[PDB]
C-alpha cells in the first residue's frame, strides 16, 4: 500500500478482511507496530466522527497523533510560477506541503467537493497535492469523490453480518434538504464492484453517478423492484452529478425514504447508512430502530478499517532514510 | 463506581481521601492502570482549567486522551419519534451518542446552564443523555448544576489543610458582573453535607439555592455572623435560582466582597475559591495574598480529584 | 538550562550542535528522557509550522503534550493591585499563571508583537509573565522580538550544509506586502553574532534593527556589495523599527528581491528562509527552486532545535 484513496490500494480483499476481524477481536494486538511513528491528521473541513474513529485507530497501533484543522481561509496556496505574491496567498504549494511532510510518518487528509466545478472537484486537487508533494504515504479521511475508509468499514460490516457468501446488496438514494457530495455513493459502488456480491443501485431519474464508479453495476430505477430479495440495504443521499445538474437537488421525494414498505420486499434485509442520518428523510424510525438496523456496528467498524489501513501503511514505511 | 456526577458516586469519603493523598505523594503510581484505555473529553462550553487538569490526570494513569470541542449549533439532536428531519437537527440522539461511545472507554462531559429555562437546566439533559446512551462510564467536567471534580478537589484541600477534625466551613456569595451558574455552590454544598464539618451558607436575600443542594447547611443571612469562628471560607458568586429571578443578577453589593473586615472575625480561616476569581469583587488583594489563602494548592488538587475519579472508573471497567 | 528565550540560554554552541546532529541521526535516542513529563504548549497566535514541529520534538522525547490555543484578547490578565475587577479581565496574573504551571512540567509560549507600542512589544511582557510566575522552565515558540527555536534551527542548517569552517553568512531584507515583526531578523543576528562566522547584515536605509541585536555586526546598505563571496543568504522581511517608523513599511522595492542577479555574486551560496515565503517578493522561483535552496531541510531542522531545547530543559528538572 503506497496510499489509501481507493479500493485498489487495499489489494486482495481476503487478507484485508482477515486482518479486520483479527483486530476486531484483539484490538491492541499490533500496539507496538506504531511505536515512535507519527500520524498527522489534517482537516480542511471539520469533522467529529472521522476525527474520533481515526484517532482511536492510531492509538490501537501505539502511534503518536497530531491533528491540524485548517479553514478554507487559511489554505491559500499559490500554485503557479512567475507569480508576484503580494496578494492573499502567503505560501506556494512547493514549500508548504513538503514542509508538513517533515514532521510525521503518515498523513491523513480530509478534503471536500465544493460543488462549483465538476472538473475541479473530480480532479481531487487537495489530496493529490499531498500525495505528490508531502513526501509521505497519504490516506483519505474522505475526499471530494471517494471515502475509502467508510466503504472499507461498510465491507467489513457486510462480511460481519451476511448469512451467505454472495448477498444481494442494494445501494439506494433517499432525499436530503441539502446538496450532498457523491463521495460516499461513488466509493460504495467502487468497493461493492470489487466483491462477488450481487450489487444494485436504485435512484430517481437524473441522479446517475459517474460510469467509472457505476461500472457494471445493475442500475434499477424502480426502487421497489431493486429492493426485492435484498440481503442488505445501503441508503445514502447525494446531489446530482451528470449534465448541467452537477451539485444540485433534483428531488426531495420522500417516496424513496426507506420504510417498512420497501423493507417488506427484501429478504428481511439489514439496514445500513454511513451516518449522520436524518430520520424520516433517509430512513424511517421503525426501520433504523429495528433489529436489522446495524448502523451502530457499521460505525464501530470505522475504527477497524482505519486500524487496518494504518497498519498496512506502517508496514510499508521505508526502513532507511536520507541525510545530507 | 459507574459514573461520576455527584458526591454519592464516590462512596466512602475516607478511602477516596486516602487514595487522593496516596496519589499526591506518588503521582504516577497507577500509570499502568490506564494503558490502552481511551478517555474522550467533550466540551460543550469551552474551558482551559478543567481541560488542562483533566488531561494531566488521565496521563497520570497512562490513558490515551481524545478531546472534542462542540459549540452550540454543532449539537442539535433530535429526540422525538416521527420527525421528518429536514430541519436544523442533522441527527438523532439514538444514533449520535451511541456512536461516540464506540471509540473510547470513558467519557468526560462538560455541559452548562443555559439560564433561559430552569426546568431544562436542572434536568441535566446533555449529561444524562450520555449516561443513558453512550454505553460508557460518564463523569462530569462541570454540568449545569454540579461540578463534582471541583468539589472533590475542594474536599481534599480542606482535609489537607484543616487544623481540626470537623472545621467550621463557610460558603459565602460575593458580587460579580455576570450571571453565573449555581453549579459550584450547589456541588460544594452537596459535598460538605456528606462530611461531618460544621457547614454554613451565607448570601443576600433572594440568592437561596435549591433545597436539594442546601441540605442540612445552616443558612445565615448576616455575612459577618456567618464568618464568626470560621476555619475555612469558600467564596463564590452565583446568579439567582429561586422564584422568577432564575439566572438573574439581583445584587452587586461589594459589602459582600471578602476582605479583612470579614476575615478578622474568623479563626484566621483559610480562604478558598474555585477560580477564576475577580479580585476586589469576590475577595480583596490582601486576603487572597495572605498566608492563609490556599487558592493555588486548591487548584493543584483538581489534578488529584480527577486522577482518583479516573482510577475508580478504570477499576470498574469490564 | 532553566529557560530558552535567547542564544545565551543554549550555553556552549559546539555541544548543543553535537547533540543536534546526534538526534538527527537517531531521532528517538532520548525517548525515555521525557517519560511521564508533560509539555504545555500555549499559542496566543495560531500556527501550523511551530505547532507541528514543537509537538513532534516533544514526542521524540516521550513527553505528554497538551496544546492550548488562547484567542488574542481572550487573555487579559489584570496585573495591578487595588483594582476592582468588574471589567473584561477575568483574572489576575498572580492566580492565572501559577495555576497553569500546576499541571505541567515545561511550558512553551508563542507570543507576538502588536506593533502598537514599541516599548510594550520590546518588554516581552507575555513570555516574562510566564517565566516569572508559572514556576516552570519556559521556552519561547516565538516571541515579540526573538525566535530562538528558529535561529537555532538555522544555525544547525548552516552547520549541516557549510562547506567551510567559517562561511560568509548574509542576512538580507526583502520586500513584503504587510508590516512584519523584527523577531526573526533580531534573533538571526543574535545567534550569528555568537558564532565565528563572517556575518553581514544588508537592508534599505531606515530598516536598522535595535543595536541590542545588531551589536558589533557589519551592516552594509549596498545589497550587491554585501552578497559578493557569501556562502549563505538568509532572507527575511521586517517592518521598520527605529524612531517614528516602528512597525511601518518604508519600502517595497523589488530590487531587493533575491534572484539570480544577486546570487551570481555569491560563491554559489545556499539560500535560506524561515518560511512562509512570498515568491517573487522575497526571492524568485528560480533561486528558491535551485539546488542551492535549502528552505525545506532548514524547516526540518526546526524539529531538531526544539528536541535539543526540550532535552536540555528536561535534563535540568528536579
Amino acid at each position: 500500500m503506497k496510499k489509501f484513496t481507493c479500493v485498489q490500494d487495499i489489494g486482495d480483499l481476503k487478507s484485508a478482511l482477515a486482518e479486520s476481524f483479527e483486530i476486531k477481536k484483539d484490538r491492541f494486538k499490533y500496539v507496538e507496530l506504531g511505536r515512535n511513528k507519527t500520524l498527522l491528521m489534517i482537516f480542511f473541513n471539520s469533522s467529529l466522527r472521522t476525527r474520533l474513529s481515526t484517532q482511536k485507530a492510531a492509538l490501537n497501533l501505539g502511534m503518536n497523533v497530531i491533528v491540524l484543522d485548517i479553514n478554507q481561509g487559511a489554505w491559500k496556496l499559490e500554485t503557479e510560477r512567475g507569480v508576484i505574491m503580494d496578494g492573499d496567498k502567503p505560501e506556494h504549494l512547493l514549500e508548504a506541503i513538503p514542509v508538513m511532510g517533515c514532521y510525521c510518518d503518515i498523513i491523513g487528509v480530509r478534503s471536500f467537493a465544493r460543488f462549483e466545478n465538476r472538473e475541479y472537484d473530480y480532479n481531487e486537487v487537495i489530496i493529490n497535492q499531498f500525495i505528490q508533494h508531502s513526501g509521505r504515504p497519504v490516506f483519505s479521511m474522505e475526499a471530494a469523490t471517494r471515502h475509502p475508509l467508510q466503504s472499507f468499514a461498510d465491507l467489513i460490516t457486510i462480511e460481519e453480518y451476511k448469512k451467505t457468501a454472495r448477498p444481494k446488496v442494494v445501494m439506494t438514494w433517499a432525499p436530503h434538504p441539502r446538496p450532498l457530495p457523491q463521495a460516499v455513493p461513488n466509493s460504495f459502488a467502487e468497493w461493492m464492484n470489487a466483491t462477488d456480491y450481487e450489487f444494485v443501485i436504485t435512484h430517481p431519474e437524473g441522479y446517475e453517478l459517474d460510469p467509472k464508479f457505476v461500472g457494471n453495476a445493475r442500475v434499477e430505477y424502480d426502487q421497489m423492484k431493486a429492493f426485492e430479495g435484498a440481503d442488505f440495504i445501503y441508503a445514502k443521499n447525494w446531489a446530482a452529478y451528470t449534465g448541467d445538474n452537477y451539485g444540485q437537488i433534483l428531488s426531495t421525494d420522500r417516496n424513496w425514504t426507506v420504510g417498512d414498505r420497501q423493507m417488506a420486499v427484501t429478504n428481511n434485509a439489514y439496514f445500513m447508512h454511513c451516518l449522520p442520518v436524518r430520520r424520516n428523510m433517509i430512513v424511517t424510525d421503525d426501520v433504523i430502530e429495528s433489529p436489522q438496523s446495524i448502523v451502530i456496528p457499521e460505525a464501530a467498524n470505522r475504527e477497524i478499517s482505519a486500524t487496518v489501513v494504518l497498519k498496512r501503511l506502517l508496514e510499508n514505511l521505508p526502513h532507511h532514510h536520507h541525510h545530507h
